[PDB]
């Protein structure tokens, strides 16, 4: 059993946005590149604006253990406001099942 080895999980966060822009997700793993949003999880706006004003999403994280979960704000200015105040630990399980879970928040 080694199929599902990715972690699909879906954040929310309510912060408004600009037709351009994006709030991400950078979580401490090597796909989630936590600390380089490079490969965190972004969150934009399919129904919303263009860029993300209710930062939805749903990725998925090729791995299967304990990771953290800072989260970042990426505004129109081009520039992360990292929102590393809160804090998440998404520990994705490496099994067949309980590799998909929820990741909601929202800015202050
Ligand atoms: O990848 C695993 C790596 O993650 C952690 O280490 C640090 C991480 O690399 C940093 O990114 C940091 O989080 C930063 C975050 O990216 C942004 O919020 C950033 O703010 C902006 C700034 O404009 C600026 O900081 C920059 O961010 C970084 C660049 O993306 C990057 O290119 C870097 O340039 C190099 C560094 O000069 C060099 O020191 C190198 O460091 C390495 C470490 O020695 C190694 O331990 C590893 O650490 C792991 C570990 O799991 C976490 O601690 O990280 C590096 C890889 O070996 O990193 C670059 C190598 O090319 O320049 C800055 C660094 O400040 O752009 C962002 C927006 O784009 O600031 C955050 C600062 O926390 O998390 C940790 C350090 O806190
Ligand atoms: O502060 C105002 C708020 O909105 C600002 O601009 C919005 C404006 O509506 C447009 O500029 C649009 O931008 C484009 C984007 O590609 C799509 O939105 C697109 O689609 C339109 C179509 O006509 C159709 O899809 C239809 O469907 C929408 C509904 O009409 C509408 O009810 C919507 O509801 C959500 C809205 O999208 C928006 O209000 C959302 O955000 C609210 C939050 O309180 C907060 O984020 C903030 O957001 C700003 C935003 O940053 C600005 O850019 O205030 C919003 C409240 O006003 O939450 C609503 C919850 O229901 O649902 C569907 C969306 O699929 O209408 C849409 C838009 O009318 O239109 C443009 C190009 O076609 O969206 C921006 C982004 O909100």
């Amino acid at each position: 059993c080694t199929t599902p080895t990715a972690v699909a999980v879906t954040f929310d966060l309510t912060a408004t946005t600009t037709y351009g822009e994006n709030i991400y997700l950078v979580g401490s793993i090597s796909q989630l590149g936590d600390w380089e949003t490079s490969d965190g999880i972004a969150l934009s706006a399919d129904k919303y604006t263009s860029s993300d004003p209710l930062w939805y999403v749903t990725v998925t994280l090729p791995a299967g253990e304990s990771f953290e979960y800072k989260f970042i704000r990426i505004e129109s200015d081009d520039s992360v406001e990292w929102e590393s105040d809160p804090n998440r630990e998404y520990t994705v399980p490496q099994a067949c099942g309980t590799s998909t879970a929820t990741v909601t928040d929202t800015w202050r």
